[PDB]
């Protein structure tokens, strides 16, 4: 997009795993982001599912500048403008809509919207997008489904998310159309609340390592 | 909606089961609605799949005022206006479209549209809807798929329909996002053909009973 | 459509099988189209997946009067206008979008767009379409899924495509809503190189024959 400083592609090629974080206790946002970076993971998706989500993005955005923090669960222009003002570097949505796609493309940060069908993908392509999230990965039919959908579009790249785990993520990563995946196991809600940051750094390290081949 | 007397939520919380009725002979509409009410089921979805569907709705509307009669298979604004004039108290559609979503929200009765993807759900939410039908439930990937889709939306409630039976409906009912399900087995075409209204009342009773827990 | 000379229905009732052709070398377009016609197959879908796809359509369109050549993989109005100018008699898309449906319906050739959900089908019906492609057939849940989706729409007809083979195509053809299927096995990428057009004609013959009942 003529309006995006950083491309959606760069966001997804930074690493094989994008942690989908849920922050309960704002106080744990920064130490958490640092634990992940120490583990090799710098692209963080902070989902708008808690009251402090936006503040978490703003905090991380300024105290851990080495991290590329973004917003998750962006459902409409209002939230897009909100996380953009808070310092998010990218936004991810479980699905797409014209209003959201129109705000995104006129906005200043890349949006990587999720799709389940070829039509939704084509709608997204109508606005010039090439990077999408495949959601809910598993529910949509996993790897075989994605291969069927991706088939006709060589230039399109995806970030599968939904029911993906250490047990299956290499299966998605092995696809040509897949740049990375969305994993929510790098930050257990328990370890977060418990301030157990070493657990988090270990998970990230292993995630990254287990991605090779 | 500022234009809806009764909410879509009330329609779905009335009972765990919503029978999806197909009427081929107008003469059986009233005696059928009464059989279901006698069995504990008062929310009836009369699908626009037969020539007498609308007349069936109008008849039930006055012959059985204890029943909340609605229309099913509403595909466009024309049919919405039609069943609304005939006395339908609610409308259900296998899918959604902006023309239909706009029409419904300006209209006077609640529309509970079906969705299969997050994008379709988000389009529906753009018009303020919170109650949707999950169709075709099974074909879309059943309970696991619905859980994936529902996940990001705590305030949204569904009414799964499509391939649901006595054998699996408690699985859907057990979900927090599910208020009720669409069942088409309460009115066996035959039973009706053989005017076994007692068969119908028995099925309804059992359906309701088998829903507890 | 008031603007379409030939209907989308005629395109699909011409034969039980519509070959989805991939042409890499323009020199094989005409001899190939003739091989298929000799085998009984006259409706050809030349997919826009190679540089010479459009030239192949133009060549066949003028060289082989006994066939009905169309374009496949049409993703937007630009390509629709392009294949229309090249002589395509119909266009097929893996999905649908309002820009494409609007351009198509204002255009002069029938578009048979693919769908996976009821909503996408309803969007297509909003523009007056009745013939659709079911894609990706298998990935969407095959015959059971299609039956679920087709159910509420008696007037709608489909052309399943995606994972369909000589092993399952009669299963789809057996459905009342199905007029024909998209098969990509009538033209082996190999048969083209060695220039074994007889192999192609044999496959077409067998395809047609194996469709009876």
């Amino acid at each position: 997009m003529k309006n995006w400083k950083t491309s959606a592609e760069s966001i997804l090629t930074t690493g094989p795993v994008v942690p989908v974080i849920v922050v309960k206790k704002l106080e744990h946002a920064v130490p958490m982001a640092k634990a992940l970076v120490a583990g090799g993971v710098r692209v963080l998706e902070v989902t708008l599912r808690t009251e402090c989500a936006v503040d978490a993005i703003r905090a991380i955005a300024k105290e851990v500048p080495e991290a590329i923090v973004g917003a998750g669960t962006v459902l409409n222009p209002q939230q897009l403008a909100e996380v953009t003002e808070a310092g998010a570097q990218f936004a991810i949505s479980p699905g797409l809509t014209e209003p959201l796609l129109k705000a995104a493309t006129e906005g200043t940060i890349p949006l990587i919207p999720g799709i389940s069908t070829v039509s939704e993908l084509m709608l997204g392509m109508d606005y010039g997008l090439k990077e999408f999230q495949f959601f809910p990965a598993e529910a949509n039919g996993g790897v075989k489904a994605l291969q069927a959908i991706a088939g006709p579009f060589s230039q399109v790249r995806f970030c599968p998310k939904g029911g993906i785990s250490p047990a299956n993520y290499r299966d998605y990563l092995a696809l040509k159309s897949v740049l990375c995946i969305g994993g929510s196991w790098l930050v257990p809600a328990d370890a977060l609340e418990a301030g157990d940051y070493d657990r988090i750094t270990k998970l990230a390290r292993e995630a990254v390592e287990g991605a090779k081949l």
